[PDB]
DNA sequence: TGGTAGGGGAAGGAT
DNA sequence: ATCCTTCCCCTAC
């Protein structure tokens, strides 16, 4: 009518069939049903807005040399007009001078300068980059795609209410929404702020596959999927996460299914779709996404395997309508990039959003429901799949096994709360959500500061197409163990305070550079920064209040999460090579000031008459040979102040008091966190970090005996007693080794490819590759890069080194002739673990530890 | 398609 | 054989 109102959540930009139109997929509130449908906006009249800036003095670019006229406006315009737009076909545009800022990269350009801003269609040729001219030395917005041009210039900092004034009919449908309509101007689109965000149609799914007889093409076997139409991002999962299912099954072409297939399961009730061939199969599912319209598809692996099957059997079995798994009509499907196949529908793999917030040895589904959900998931072979084909009984199970599956991706998705947080992320940062939840952290800031540098009137720096600076100050450790309490006193959010506290941007400095002059004002970057700590100030006191509601205490602290870790990224994308704001002068600026806030910190301390011991990049730990907690606190705040005087913004605070510590190495500790209780006497619980029973490289027998290792040796025992403990109990594990008591869990380590595993120099030299190739070579679930592979090294007869000989978990027990090492594990991992951790106290010795083991004693 | 600093292991030369 | 550098993966910040 007069306008349309709508909520925007992803954006589709076709540079090369379709320029200047930014197609928006959101939803829309329709009364009359009273649900959310899905809309599709058509932006159209995208503009080219280009930057010249004009030279001092008008040069011939064939001799390079000054020709002594002066480059005024009106000249700069005449050669665009005549030599440039005419040589590259430039008919209609629009030229007006303006006054833009700039403090990048490249040589030669002044902070503040009038350039000549040139609008024209994006249908018309793209200039060159590097385009010179006699007039003007440089040219901007060259490459500006229409996507970022609409999200900056209409200020939409993520999704969000939009009105549409003066909205279109479309001529044809051109989206599989139910709503549609056009945008003459990107002008004609506004944000509305003062609405509540509307709930999404989210459908978690799960397929199984299946290697054919004759071509090694995988096959859809059988899909499902659970649907909740109103599933609200502004609070809590809804319980039960979904509303509705479906699932589909059919068959390979020399196979058959069992018998009164429908009959039992038309018996059995179960809401089962029968395809006669995969072609039918297809086609359901493409015709079910249609008619669900979700508006994020949840699943796990889902680019590295399940998405590519999917299209590529759309495309081998000729099934119509591929498109409908997005929400834009296109005739043919991109090669298998390929990221932009399911536009205007969100993409949510549980095992990448998995690997951003918690921290685990294996990110696979199998893993994550045994530590999310706190269940086991049994997983069926990919080569009894065949011999399920004879009973139903059998086939009906791999239907619910892969049904339970996705309802797995659904809770998970659920308990870590990644669509309410990824949400967050993209209103802090201004990007697209589906970016949030598949990209980098690196594209996030990267939007963060184009929108900060576009609010201020700056020239953005054009789209591009060992280490490199010295990090952070680890200062030597004092080796031993600590009786009494040790202090631990660190900077919150240093790098952050660094910039703020010194006034680091790239507009502050020359960049080489050197910190400004502290009177000057402060910089973009410093000040976005201090806003985000600001606004995470304020949910923080809005979670003080009582008789609030109980959801709002759950949804504020999502979003003081997303404050501080984008606060925290900033930093990162200074030092990032491929980062459009790349800037490593600034980053080593701000590592250097950290290194040097440190370096004075320490000997600060150590002026005081107090013995610093350990200091990492931040942290300094103070040992202050006193047992009173009433001396040390007030040590804490006294050394705090002083510390504290120097800094106007940057802070320095306590963190806590250690009741005993094994300082090991750098980076590798072990204490016992003082922990204040009511009763004004301590609780201690003790922390891991570094050592190598945090790791996952290493065994859960090494790992278990080396963490009740470091509970004896914090314990409040006798030191007589608690090296007897150990003996104990190290030879009782060096007993059930070769007795077999323990499991062959206990044997297994974790390590995971950086890389192909047939992309390696040599597999034969390192393990975990040996035993990925081998996986590679079966027919199940391949690994790839990223992956986590876990393998037991075994005993086959041969004198190969220990790491030629790494098995798989699941070979030991199909080929009889593999045993489990058991010197090895005694020797090469559960010795030297508990040998390294006992090495500072006294008493015990490397050659007594493998006396107790029962080995040969070399040490 | 965030960073550097650092430990602990094994491979692969050179000797 | 041993010494040394290189590469590997995982950590702490």
């Amino acid at each position: 009518e007069q306008v349309f109102h709508f909520y925007w959540l992803d954006a589709y930009e076709d540079q090369y069939n379709q320029p200047g139109v930014v197609f928006l997929f959101g939803k829309v509130w329709i009364e009359s049903a009273e649900t959310h449908v899905s809309c599709c906006v058509m932006v159209k009249n995208i503009e080219r807005t280009l930057y010249f800036l004009p030279r001092e003095m008008k040069i011939d670019l064939n001799t390079g040399k000054e020709t002594g006229t002066p480059i005024s406006m009106k000249d700069v315009y005449e050669e665009f007009d005549e030599k440039i737009a005419t040589k590259y076909k430039i008919m209609k545009f629009k030229s007006k001078p303006v006054e833009k800022n700039y403090a990048f990269e490249i040589p030669d350009v002044p902070e503040k300068s009038e350039y000549l801003e040139v609008k024209y269609s994006a249908e018309m040729p793209q200039l060159p980059q590097d385009l010179k001219g006699e007039t003007f030395s440089h040219v901007f917005g060259t490459n500006t795609s229409s996507l970022e041009l609409f999200l900056m210039n209409r200020k939409i900092k993520g999704p969000c209410w939009l009105e549409v004034k003066s909205p279109q009919l479309l001529n044809q449908p051109v989206s599989w929404c139910k709503v549609e309509a056009m945008a003459l101007k990107p002008d004609l689109v506004n944000v509305i702020k003062d609405v509540s965000p509307p709930p999404l149609v989210v459908m978690a799914f799960s397929m199984k596959t299946m290697q054919n007889a004759k071509n090694h093409q995988n096959e859809i076997i059988a899909m499902a999927a659970l649907v909740h139409h109103s599933f609200a991002l502004d609070k809590a999962a809804p319980k039960p996460p979904f509303q509705s299912h479906f699932c589909v099954v059919s068959k390979p072409k020399d196979c058959i299914f069992p018998y009164a297939f429908k009959e039992v399961i038309e018996k059995k009730n179960v809401k089962v779709e029968v395809a006669a061939t995969e072609r039918t199969l297809l086609g359901f599912f493409l015709a079910k996404v249609h008619k669900i319209d979700p508006d994020i598809i949840v699943g796990h692996n889902i680019y590295g395997f399940e998405l590519e099957v999917l299209l590529q059997r759309i495309n081998v079995c000729k099934a119509p309508h591929w498109s409908k798994i997005g929400r834009l009509k296109r005739s043919n499907m991109p090669k298998l990039g390929e990221r932009n196949a399911t536009c205007g529908r969100m993409i949510c793999d549980v095992e990448i959003s998995a690997k951003e917030l918690i921290r685990c040895k294996s990110y696979h589904l199998s893993e994550l429901v045994q530590q999310i959900l706190k269940t086991e998931r049994v997983v069926i072979p990919m080569e009894n799949i065949q011999n399920m084909y004879s009973e139903s009984s059998q086939l009906l199970y791999l239907l619910e096994h892969t049904w339970k599956d996705a309802k797995f991706i659904l809770q998970i998705m659920c308990e870590l709360n990644v669509l309410p947080l990824a949400l967050q992320i993209t209103n802090i940062a201004g990007n697209i959500m589906s970016r949030t939840l598949m990209g980098g952290r690196s594209e996030r800031n990267e939007f963060l500061l184009l929108h900060a540098f576009y609010e201020n009137n700056y020239i953005v720096p054009d789209k591009q197409i060992k280490a490199a600076y010295a990090g952070g100050l680890v200062l030597d450790p004092k080796v031993g163990f600590y009786d009494k309490f040790i202090l631990l006193l660190d900077f919150n959010s240093l790098y952050p305070s660094i910039i703020q506290e010194f006034n680091i941007c790239f507009t502050t400095v020359q960049r080489i550079p050197e910190l400004p002059d502290p009177s000057l004002e402060m910089g973009i970057l410093p000040r976005e920064i201090r806003k985000l700590v600001e606004r995470r100030k304020q949910v923080k006191q809005l979670m003080k209040q009582q008789d609030l509601n109980p959801d709002l205490i759950l949804q504020y602290d999502i979003r003081q999460k997303a404050l501080k870790l984008t606060a925290n990224s900033m930093y990162g994308c200074l030092g990032f090579s491929y980062s459009r704001f790349y800037a490593k002068p600034l980053a080593a600026l701000v590592t250097y000031k950290g290194r040097e806030i440190l370096m004075h910190t320490k000997e600060m301390v150590q002026k005081m008459n107090l013995e610093v011991i350990y200091g990492d990049t931040d942290s300094i730990m103070i040992n202050t040979n006193s047992t009173n907690l009433e001396e040390v606190f007030k040590l804490g705040n006294k050394v705090k102040s002083e510390v504290n005087k120097l800094y106007k913004l940057l802070e320095i605070d306590i963190d806590g008091v250690f009741k005993s510590l094994l300082l090991l190495k750098k980076k590798k500790y072990a204490a016992l966190v003082v922990e204040p209780t009511s009763d004004g006497n301590y609780v201690t619980k003790q922390e891991l970090k570094g050592l190598d029973i945090v790791r996952r490289d290493w065994c859960d027998l090494a790992k278990d005996t080396g963490n009740f290792v470091i509970g004896q040796i914090l314990s409040d025992q006798s030191r007589d007693t608690i090296v007897e403990n150990i003996q104990k109990r190290l030879i009782e594990i060096g007993e059930n080794v070769l007795n077999g008591s323990v499991p062959v869990s206990q044997f297994e380590i974790n390590k995971a490819l950086t890389k192909d595993p047939q992309d390696y120099p040599d597999k034969k030299s390192l393990p975990h590759v040996h035993v990925a190739l081998w996986i590679n070579s079966q027919g199940g679930r391949k690994v790839k890069a990223g992956d986590t592979v876990s393998y037991v090294i075994c005993q086959d007869g041969s004198n190969l080194t220990a790491s030629q000989r790494a098995y798989a978990p699941e070979q030991l027990q199909k080929q009889d002739n593999l045993t489990i090492d058991t010197q090895y594990y005694l020797a090469q991992q559960i010795h030297p673990v508990v040998a390294r951790i006992c090495e500072p106290i006294d008493g015990i010795d490397a050659v007594l530890i493998a006396t107790w083991l029962g080995l040969d004693p070399t040490q």
